[PDB]
């Protein structure tokens, strides 16, 4: 009960990352202007699960190159199939579209398909340098599911910081490193979110139009990722949200997550 009552009367990142005696890591970014207000902006986090968005982009950039490339089919196989594979695992002993794959790694954050589409575009490597060429030099891919998860102090693989991500989504979902029907492809995925209910969506009003990508591990990881759409129009703004928090329980790491969204709602104002 302190915990969560500690939680909820957080009103900055500084307080809400006391309160559960966590590392939190913020980017709100202004499209607009550019301008970010945060919390530990430039640390290093592991993406977890929040990297999927980009190698959904990945696909979509190879695919503008590749004609038909997002109507490929790839096999599912038995020995593909990961513990988190809940589109996948009806799909097994036939194959999928490199499309529906992307989706369902999107929306479900489905494990197997993240590994299906690394086979597609040519692995971590091939993430990195989309990353790279996009001109994003922080964020690295760099193992496969489950193995990216992990996260050592001082270890950069697979990790992000969250001003990083924040100016990758903007570039990526909203600016011109892909062409607009693959970034608008890209932004419904993420909008069709099924995974983050408990999370940033929880705290945010009805005045935004939210697409996000969320990500865990078990030992203290959990993070959120999202473009804020005005449903009244103007310009969007980009919410990065990665958290470790050993101290608190898992349900507990949506909570603050939620209140990062709350905090950010009253800072747009
Ligand atoms: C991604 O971080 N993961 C995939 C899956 N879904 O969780 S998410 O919805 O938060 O992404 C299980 C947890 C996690 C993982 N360990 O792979």
């Amino acid at each position: 009960a302190p915990t969560d009552a500690a939680i909820t009367a957080a009103s900055d990142f500084a307080a809400l990352e006391k309160a559960c005696a966590g590392r939190l890591g913020v980017t709100l970014l202004d499209t607009a202007s550019g301008r970010r207000i945060g919390h530990r902006q430039d640390e290093r986090f592991p993406m977890c699960s929040t990297f999927k968005s980009m190698l959904a982009a990945t696909v979509l950039s190879q695919a503008e190159r590749m004609p038909a490339l997002l109507d490929r089919r790839v096999p599912v196989g038995e020995a593909d199939l990961l513990s988190h594979a809940p589109v996948t695992r009806r799909h097994a002993g036939k194959d999928m579209t490199v499309r529906d794959l992307c989706r369902a790694t999107i929306i479900t954050s489905d494990n197997t398909a993240a590994n299906l589409l690394f086979g597609v575009v040519g692995g971590p490597p091939a993430v990195t340098a989309f990353l790279r060429a996009s001109g994003d030099t922080v964020s690295r891919s760099d193992r496969l599911e489950p193995e990216l998860n992990s996260f050592a102090k001082g270890d950069p693989r697979d990790t992000t910081t969250p001003a990083a991500m924040a100016a990758t989504l903007q570039r990526v979902v909203l600016g011109e490193v892909l062409q607009p029907a693959s970034r608008q492809q890209l932004a419904d995925w993420l909008i069709d979110n099924e995974t983050g209910d408990a999370c940033l969506r929880a705290g945010l009003g009805k005045r935004w139009r939210v697409g996000d990508k969320t990500g865990s591990n078990g030992e203290d990881a959990r993070n959120d990722i999202a473009v804020l759409w005005p449903v009244a129009g103007g310009a969007p703004w980009v919410l990065t949200a990665y958290l470790q928090a050993g101290a608190i329980s898992y349900e507990q790491r949506a909570s603050v997550l939620a209140q990062v969204g709350r905090i950010a709602d009253r800072l747009i104002g």
